[PDB]
């Protein structure tokens, strides 16, 4: 039974976990606590490129935008290799979602602008997407710090299961933006120990990760079966009952991929 080996996980890392597949042809959806607020961490990272993608000419993405010292906030690996010569908006999206850069992240939702430093526009494009469930409330490095429990940051399972449906597989943006979007997460660099470590090497796995404070792990993507069958898989969870300083554990969404996998095989 796929929830009582979820609930077996659930015990072996002291976490609640988190997973939604959507219904396919011939599939039903999976869901475990598929409806439970979980925060977002840096998957929201993967819309907000959309969103960016969306609102601008293609072309943007090569407007050079400039930060300093006061800027880097948050883990950034290329924002900080970059602060002297500045970086264009599609090598912020790639840094967002490549290696889950916060700086780059904080830069697209400034680019993206309005109130909230673009947090209320970020969750406005969801809303566009006809997800009224998930929330941006703050920016990098805050975005990841709110109490278990506490709604701001949060999406579901399920409702960024259905978001990255859209934006991957479906018609949310047009073909060129789709293919960068797309491109950009089947190049992640993040991801090897999650989603990815749970299915056979000759199914593609594209991925956006989120990592947080209270032990939180995350992982969305869409995975190809060797047939061309295409899947979407959320995965989230955190590890309240450690605290602030809970370690996250990559493990268990490896595991709970792998039960996932199994049952799409
Ligand atoms: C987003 O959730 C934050 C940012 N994103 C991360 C991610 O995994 O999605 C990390 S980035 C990096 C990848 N793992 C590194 C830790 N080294 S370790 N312990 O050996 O795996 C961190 C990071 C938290 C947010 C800052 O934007």
């Amino acid at each position: 039974d796929l929830a009582d080996r979820f609930a077996e996980l659930e015990r072996r890392y002291d976490a609640r976990l988190g997973v939604y597949v959507p219904a396919t042809g011939t599939t039903a959806a999976i869901e475990y606590r598929a409806d439970e607020r979980f925060a977002f961490c840096s998957t929201f990272k993967a819309p907000l490129v959309a969103a960016v993608l969306h609102q601008n000419p293609l072309t943007h993405l090569d407007k050079l935008i400039t930060y300093t010292s006061d800027d880097i906030r948050s883990i950034s690996p290329v924002a900080q290799q970059h602060v002297q010569t500045g970086m264009t908006i599609g090598q912020l999206c790639d840094a967002a979602i490549r290696y889950s850069d916060g700086t780059a992240a904080n830069l697209l939702l400034a680019d993206l602008g309005g109130p909230g430093g673009g947090t209320a526009a970020f969750t406005g494009y969801l809303r566009s997407l006809g997800d009224t469930v998930s929330r941006l409330d703050a920016e990098e490095p805050e975005l990841n710090r709110d109490p278990p429990g506490d709604e701001r940051d949060t999406t579901t399972p399920h409702a960024i299961a259905l978001v990255l449906q859209q934006l991957v597989l479906g018609n949310a943006l047009p073909p060129d933006k789709r293919a960068l979007l797309t491109d950009w997460m089947a190049r992640n660099t993040t991801g090897a120990k999650r989603i990815r470590a749970g299915f056979p090497a000759d199914w593609k796995v594209i991925d956006k990760t989120g990592t947080g404070d209270y032990g939180r792990a995350n992982d969305i993507a869409v995975v190809w079966s060797p047939t061309g069958v295409p899947y979407v898989v959320a995965v989230m969870s955190d590890r309240a009952g450690g605290g602030y300083d809970a370690e996250p554990r990559e493990a268990l969404l490896a595991e709970a991929a792998t039960c996932v996998a199994g049952v799409l095989a």
